[PDB]
């Protein structure tokens, strides 16, 4: 009756005031004290590896409930999953604007990845089969992830401000990143 | 001497808070009164247009200065241009953050936008020949510009954090931008 208020506080804080959020305001929302948070989340990073897993879970649980488990085409499957990502993102700006710092902050662990890699078996093998091998290496994977998110968030941004073309931005955005990240 | 101060301040604030940045914080950081800022620039939107041009001219001066005539190959010529642009962004990180948020802000006038296209007449032609027809159009230009800027921004951010591999991020990002925006 408070943990998801200490994550319903962080999301709304990381969002507005960047990875350096003021734990003071944080308390004023979940209604707790400093050590309280630290009795759920040991350190500030654990908070950032857990809040990321929290916000990731939701994003995936969202992306799975729209998976038409029947279609074959790797690109078509990637196209349908891109729709979900944009949807969740438009539905949950603050959430998305918080998962944004997290995936590009480095305060993340390598097990946090396998949590965010396995947590959706379908996209993981799909990427292995579609993404340039260079964006699958240890050295340039984060870069590849960075480009994908920057393209998704740009697509989110335009969709939200011009709702009548939204569909066209989604399709245009998807095709752009597909050429950028997959095999020719 | 105050106008330049206002510009320099507006750059630093927009980089941090986008176009929502306060006109009071801007004046204050430039060591002038908020009333004064508004005698130089009657609206916030007028400030937004001038700083855009200020920044664009600065960015294009760098590109022109570093352009090699000897370059006869089209793809190679846009690579060299890309390096300069990234470099300009590595050198001037707030200038680029401000430039990107201004560029995508829907408050730019038609003349600003026209006068911008026409600072690098030759690169401007270059873009018309290379770039996907759809990203040059009336409806979707602004999206293209956004996609482009997202890619160079992510390139720039990875190169600055992990400079050991700066050259590779820059090359990888160029190739990603090329497949995303240019025609076959
Ligand atoms: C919070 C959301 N976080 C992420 C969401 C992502 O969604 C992705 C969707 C994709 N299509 C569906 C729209 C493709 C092709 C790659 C994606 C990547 C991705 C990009 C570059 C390299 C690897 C991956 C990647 O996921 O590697 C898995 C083996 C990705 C990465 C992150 C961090
Ligand atoms: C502050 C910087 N402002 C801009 C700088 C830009 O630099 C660009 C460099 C390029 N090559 C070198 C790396 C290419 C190919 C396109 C570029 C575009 C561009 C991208 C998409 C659609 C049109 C254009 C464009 O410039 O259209 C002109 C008609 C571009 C756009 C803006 C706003």
């Amino acid at each position: 009756d408070k943990k998801q208020a200490l994550l319903e506080a962080a999301t709304q804080a990381i969002a507005q005031s960047g990875i350096a959020a003021s734990t003071a305001v944080i308390a004023r929302n979940a209604g707790v004290a400093e050590g309280t948070l630290f009795r759920y989340f040991a350190t500030k990073d654990e908070l950032i590896n857990t809040l990321y897993l929290h916000l990731k879970q939701d994003l995936c649980q969202s992306m799975i409930m729209e998976l038409d488990r029947s279609i074959t085409d790797a690109k078509m499957m990637t196209r349908f999953i891109w729709n979900s990502y944009i949807s969740w993102g438009l539905n949950h700006p603050a959430r998305h604007r918080a998962i944004r710092q997290l995936a590009v902050s480095e305060k993340l662990t390598k097990e946090t990845e396998q949590r965010a890699d396995d947590m959706f078996p379908e996209l993981r093998d799909l990427c292995h089969r579609s993404v340039l091998m260079v964006f699958m290496s240890d050295e340039y994977r984060a870069f590849g992830d960075g480009l994908f998110l920057a393209l998704a968030e740009t697509t989110m941004d335009f969709a939200a401000r011009d709702p009548a073309r939204a569909g066209e931005y989604i399709a245009l955005g998807f095709e752009a990143m597909w050429r950028a990240l997959t095999r020719e």
